[PDB]
């Protein structure tokens, strides 16, 4: 059968389902409604940033479009909808002057989600930091962003806490510091060799360390003076890709290993263990900031579930372990890309060239974290495949790949969870075809087309996918 004997009774009784998206990617209205510009929004007006020179400046039009879109992920079945809210869009200057405009969007946003039995799942920051404290503070690299990142947070649970019981701080830090401080490809574009500046091997250790802080901060922020009345919870997002050793030999499982350290360790043994993983000690030495013991133990434990996005996996050949000059985060984990295993491709790309199509990489993921940290509440916050530009409308809309796509990775954390991982979610990315950050609209990931010319939405057989596996 084409649900593949999937539906809701293969899943944990009260087992959550959901789409995704983020506010930059969707919303529109970008320097409208009294939203004040973010980083991303100086970047993507920069000729030659974005594929075709494009923005998000109308993106979706969700801002205008939102009970459209609401009603169509009901109709597809959904129970809950996980989407951002933009900083600059509550705080034009991230602090300060509050735009009374943007949190009426968000209530009335939120408030039509919970008429019509959506649970809203609201991300505080998907890349998105205002421009004016990229500027002030120099954004991610200052210290600092806790206390504004608290300060921004507590106004939103404050305002909207009431009704919102499942947040997350951030999503993929380590993406924000890979590639904004270690390739310098995504904004603030910070390299060795970049023109606005910067360090590829101390960068994206302190970045990386300046997220965690900030997450731990507004978290206890939250259980201290606002859990006690709303009784909701806060977690982070992070994405983790699957890493296979190549062959059963001691350096390529090493090798793996190291990767997986590398990948998740870096955010995951802080938030479940305390401690930076011992490998990315030994080898980054006095790059990676240390934790004072008292800031360990306020990172330990602060996060209520863990958001792991998961998309591909690949092979990884090992080495032995040297003496190097430091140089980047990327080279730091001495690693080996490989995507093939005895002559045979670890699957199919779709049309983002790092996204192997990998089922048994979902399976791998979650059953690591199952039995590496002791199996944390863990919720798949996104997960999907794009399609290529430039096809027919019809085309998209027959999208057999991602409907293979869904019913295999969905039966691979099917055996995860049946093997007792501790998985209470699964989210969508995404539910709409949306400006995929430097591949702009060339991208499409969603489970409902969007015509970019008319903005007109269409379901894929992919939703009628979901609409089917979901009824109730
Ligand atoms: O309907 C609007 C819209 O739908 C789009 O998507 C279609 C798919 O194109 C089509 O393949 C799909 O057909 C499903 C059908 O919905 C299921 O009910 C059926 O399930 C069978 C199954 O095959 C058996 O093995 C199982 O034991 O029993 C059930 C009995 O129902 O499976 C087929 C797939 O073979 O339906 C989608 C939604 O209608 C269309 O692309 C678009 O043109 C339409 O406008
Ligand atoms: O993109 C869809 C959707 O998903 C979420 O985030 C995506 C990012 O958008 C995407 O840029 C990011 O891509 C990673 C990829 O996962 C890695 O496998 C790949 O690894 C590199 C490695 O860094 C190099 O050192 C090596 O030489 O090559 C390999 C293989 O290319 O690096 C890329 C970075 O370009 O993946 C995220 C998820 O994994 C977001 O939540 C959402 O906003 C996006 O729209
Ligand atoms: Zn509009």
């Amino acid at each position: 059968n084409w649900l593949g004997g999937l539906s809701r009774a293969a899943f944990p009784k009260r087992f959550v389902f959901g789409t995704v998206t983020s506010a930059y990617q969707v919303e529109g209205m970008a320097a409208s409604g009294g939203r004040g510009p973010s980083i991303w929004d100086a970047f993507a007006h920069t000729p030659g940033n974005v594929a075709g020179n494009q923005n998000g400046d109308v993106a979706t039009d969700q801002y205008h479009r939102y009970k459209e879109d609401v009603n169509l992920m009901k109709s597809l079945n959904f129970d809950a909808y996980r989407f951002s809210i933009s900083w600059s869009r509550i705080f034009p200057d991230g602090e300060g002057r509050v735009n009374q405009e943007g949190v009426a969007y968000y209530n009335n946003l939120i408030n039509y989600l919970l008429q019509k039995g959506i649970t809203p799942y609201v991300n505080l920051y998907h890349y998105d930091l205002p421009l004016a404290l990229e500027k002030k503070y120099g954004g991610w690299l200052n210290a600092k962003m806790a206390d504004l990142f608290t300060e921004y947070a507590d106004f939103c649970f404050k305002t909207f806490g009431n009704r919102v019981k499942h947040w997350f701080t951030f999503n993929e830090p380590r993406i924000v510091a890979l590639l904004g401080y270690d390739q310098g490809t995504n904004p603030p574009k910070r390299c060795t060799k970049c023109a606005a500046g910067g360090n590829s091997a101390t960068e994206p250790y302190i970045v990386a360390h300046n997220f965690l802080l900030s997450h731990a901060a507004a978290v206890a922020r939250y259980r201290t003076k606002y859990q006690a009345a709303q009784q909701g919870k806060v977690g982070i997002v992070l994405d983790f890709n699957w890493y296979e050793a190549l062959s059963n030999s001691t350096e390529d499982q090493a090798a793996a290993q190291r990767a997986r350290d590398f990948h998740i360790g870096w955010y995951l043994d802080p938030l479940i263990n305390g401690h930076y993983p011992q490998i990315m000690q030994d080898l980054v030495k006095d790059r990676l900031p240390k934790f004072t013991p008292e800031q360990a133990r306020l990172v330990k434990g602060s996060a209520d579930y863990i958001g792991i996005n998961q998309y591909t996996a690949s092979y990884m050949k090992g080495q032995q372990l040297m003496q190097q000059t430091p140089t980047s985060y990327a080279a730091d984990w001495q690693v080996t890309y490989v995507f093939a295993k005895n002559g045979k491709p670890i699957g199919p790309q779709a049309n983002s060239n790092w996204l192997y199509i990998v089922p048994w990489g979902m399976y791998g993921c979650v059953n690591y974290i199952k039995q590496k940290y002791g199996n944390p509440t863990v919720v798949i916050t996104g997960n999907g495949m794009d399609q290529p530009a430039n096809l027919s409308r019809d085309q998209y809309l027959r999208d057999t790949t991602r409907v293979h796509f869904y019913r295999s990775y969905l039966t691979q954390l099917k055996k995860a969870i049946d093997e007792g991982a501790n998985v209470a979610g699964y989210f969508a990315w995404s539910l709409l075809d949306n400006f995929e950050w430097l591949s702009g609209y060339t991208s499409k990931f969603g489970i409902v087309y969007v015509d970019f010319n008319t903005l007109e939405r269409h379901p894929k057989a992919s939703a009628y996918w979901f609409r089917d596996m979901l009824k109730h």
